[PDB]
């Protein structure tokens, strides 16, 4: 928000206003990166990054530490370096190519299609990065009615997605990711769960309406009573939410889950790329941006 709003006060008290990306501007697949992209705490061309921008930015601007996103960074690099081709030290050359597939993009998102989503030929490609309102509605549509939900409730989300993901994605395509998957679920229960009821911190509870106005705008949900958790959030809550949906039990069972779907998941790891290996080509659209309504800068 415009700083002098005082939006953020007193959890985050040197604010920048949104603002939408241009044509020629790079965002991300990830929902948290674009929020920051859009309000310059990373820059608003989405180019050049460091790490430590990027530590900053989550620790002052969103309430996440830096434990959070150790690996992510790691990762990050990682893909930078497959993508292009050489080494990216600690300038990310963008936020475009984090939406490599088979990487650290993934199948099944929450909000995005996938690479290979409902195409009719084998070498066609679709836009697997920026945020698509029918797919995040597959989401919400699994707690429609309700304004919460817990642990339970984000495992039929993910089952529902991987389901219609495995039939959906042209023939094999789809492949499983339960792991950087969850440790996303755990990213939502660290950054919208509900501070506001007395056992957050052991007993997260999503608010439905707080997600659903990060993930559609790309910005913060201030004006439902959305602050930055504090203190910062730290990488013992996320990895624990991550086990704690995978355990839950399930009461509904979609078919065409791939196999061992239900169930633990693997520790999320750093990735890694045969030098072989060429990239996949990335989408080349254009950054999305809310248009209905339009945001302004205190949004
Ligand atoms: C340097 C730090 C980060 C990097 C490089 C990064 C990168 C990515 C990438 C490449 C994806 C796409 C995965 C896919 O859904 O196919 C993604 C998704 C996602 N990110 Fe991040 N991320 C970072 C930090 C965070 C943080 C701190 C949060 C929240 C606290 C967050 C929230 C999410 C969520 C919820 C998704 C899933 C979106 C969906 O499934 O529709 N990210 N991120
Ligand atoms: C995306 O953000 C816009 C702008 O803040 C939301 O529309 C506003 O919602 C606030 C409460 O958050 C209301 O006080 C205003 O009346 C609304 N303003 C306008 C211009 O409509 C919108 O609801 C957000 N979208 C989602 C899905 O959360
Ligand atoms: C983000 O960076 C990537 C990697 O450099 C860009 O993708 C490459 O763009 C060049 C043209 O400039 C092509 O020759 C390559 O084929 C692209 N690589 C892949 C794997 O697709 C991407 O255009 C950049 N995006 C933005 C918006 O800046
Ligand atoms: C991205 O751009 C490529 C060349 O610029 C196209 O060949 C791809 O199909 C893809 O096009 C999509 O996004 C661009 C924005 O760069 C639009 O101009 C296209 O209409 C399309 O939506
Ligand atoms: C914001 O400023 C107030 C008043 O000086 C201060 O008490 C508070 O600790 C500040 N918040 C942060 C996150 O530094
Ligand atoms: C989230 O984190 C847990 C614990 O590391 C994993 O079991 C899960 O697969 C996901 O990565
Ligand atoms: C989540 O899982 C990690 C290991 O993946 C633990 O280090 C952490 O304490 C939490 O249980
Ligand atoms: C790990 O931590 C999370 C968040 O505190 C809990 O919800 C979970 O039960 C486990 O103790
Ligand atoms: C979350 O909890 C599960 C079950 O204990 C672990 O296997 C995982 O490593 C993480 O600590
Ligand atoms: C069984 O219970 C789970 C959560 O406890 C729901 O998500 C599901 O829809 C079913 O009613
Ligand atoms: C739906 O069915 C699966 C097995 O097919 C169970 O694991 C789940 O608990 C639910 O009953
Ligand atoms: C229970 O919920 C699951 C997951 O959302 C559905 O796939 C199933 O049809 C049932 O309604
Ligand atoms: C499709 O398959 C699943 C089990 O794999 C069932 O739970 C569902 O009811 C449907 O028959
Ligand atoms: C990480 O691992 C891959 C194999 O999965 C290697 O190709 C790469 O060079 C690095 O050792
Ligand atoms: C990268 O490009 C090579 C050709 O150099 C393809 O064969 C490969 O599958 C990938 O798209
Ligand atoms: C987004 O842009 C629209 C124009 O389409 C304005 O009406 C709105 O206030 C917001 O700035
Ligand atoms: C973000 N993962
Ligand atoms: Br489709
Ligand atoms: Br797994
Ligand atoms: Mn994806």
């Amino acid at each position: 928000q415009e700083p002098g709003s005082g939006i953020g006060y007193p959890y985050d008290n040197n604010t920048l206003p949104y603002v939408a990306p241009g044509p020629t501007d790079s965002r991300a697949p990830c929902p948290a990166l674009n929020a920051l992209a859009n309000h310059g705490y990373i820059p608003h061309d989405g180019r050049a990054i460091s790490r430590e921008t990027l530590q900053n930015a989550f620790l002052n601007h969103m309430g996440i530490a830096n434990s959070v996103i150790e690996l992510a960074l790691t990762n990050a690099f990682v893909v930078c370096e497959y993508v292009t081709g050489s080494d990216c030290g600690d300038s990310l050359v963008n936020l475009t190519l984090l939406a490599e597939p088979h990487a650290f993009e993934h199948d099944h998102s929450f909000s995005r299609k996938d690479y290979k989503q409902g195409v009719a030929n084998s070498n066609d490609f679709i836009d697997n990065r920026n945020f698509d309102a029918e797919t995040f509605q597959t989401s919400l549509d699994v707690v429609a009615g309700k304004t919460h939900f817990d642990y339970a409730d984000m495992n039929e989300i993910r089952l529902q997605r991987e389901s219609l993901s495995n039939e959906l994605d042209f023939p094999g395509w789809f492949t499983e990711s339960k792991p950087i998957q969850n440790v996303e679920s755990g990213f939502i229960f660290a950054l919208v769960s509900d501070f506001n009821l007395p056992d957050n911190d052991e007993n997260p509870l999503v608010r439905i309406d707080w997600w659903k106005y990060w993930f559609t705008n790309e910005s913060f949900p201030y004006h439902l009573g959305w602050h930055p958790p504090s203190p910062a959030r730290e990488i013992e809550f996320v990895t624990s939410a991550s086990s704690a949906v995978l355990a839950a039990s399930v009461t509904s069972t979609p078919s065409s889950l791939p196999s061992g779907a239900i169930g633990p998941g693997a520790e999320a790891v750093p990735l890694s790329f045969a030098s072989t290996m060429t990239p996949f080509l990335l989408a080349t659209n254009a950054p999305y941006y809310a248009q209905d309504p339009t945001l302004g800068p205190n949004d």
